[PDB]
């Protein structure tokens, strides 16, 4: 699993959709 911080919503979806789990908030 990823993890991605202070980074924007969609950008944090795109993220989801990319890599799938990855530790990240809206």
């Amino acid at each position: 699993c990823q993890t991605w911080r202070x980074v924007s919503p969609e950008e944090c979806r795109k993220y989801k959709e990319e890599y799938x789990c990855v530790r990240c908030t809206e």
